[PDB]
């Protein structure tokens, strides 16, 4: 019916995450906070290159990060966009957990 | 907990739509089929550059497209990935409806 509805129905990456739609999906289940990384999988998996034993690792470079943070209205959110380093748990050479922005 | 779950929860640009998550939202309500354009909205809005009066336009080039196609199990989906042209209804220099893949 209109540009914004066309985007929501028929476009997949405005690196301007749709907090209120994505966080109310059954994967995020109206949780307080989630951070999305604007990147292909490959540069992100590479963080864990040659780490086997469970270990927390900080990226050597910055990525575009979209944070969804819940307001006072249940399952309603405000989008924060930044570039920064982040920390993941590496297990058998792959990211298995998001630990934090800026610092492990 | 694992690389695959990490990607679904934190990676924005996987080229792989999470059909079973996305299609069971208010927006898609477990409908048989939806087509997603993998792009930022800018080159999609530009299709309608300087068209005011409602009109169907076929893209001049191909875009990465991802169809969610329902299985015989209600609201379980299979992803089909392709590149192709598509038709949109332009109104006031913006896409408002998705008419179809390959032709109007």
């Amino acid at each position: 019916q209109d540009w914004l509805t066309f985007q929501k129905k028929h476009i997949t990456n405005t690196r301007d995450v749709d907090c209120d739609n994505i966080m109310s999906t059954n994967l995020f289940h109206c949780k307080d906070k989630n951070t999305f990384i604007y990147s292909r999988p490959e540069p992100v998996k590479a963080i864990c290159k040659g780490i086997i034993a469970s270990k927390n690792v900080l990226t050597t470079s910055e990525f575009y990060l979209s944070d969804c943070n819940v307001t006072s209205r249940p399952c309603k959110y405000k989008l924060k966009k930044s570039t920064n380093k982040f920390c993941v748990t590496c297990e058998n050479q792959a990211p298995v957990h998001f630990v934090g922005v800026g610092s492990c």
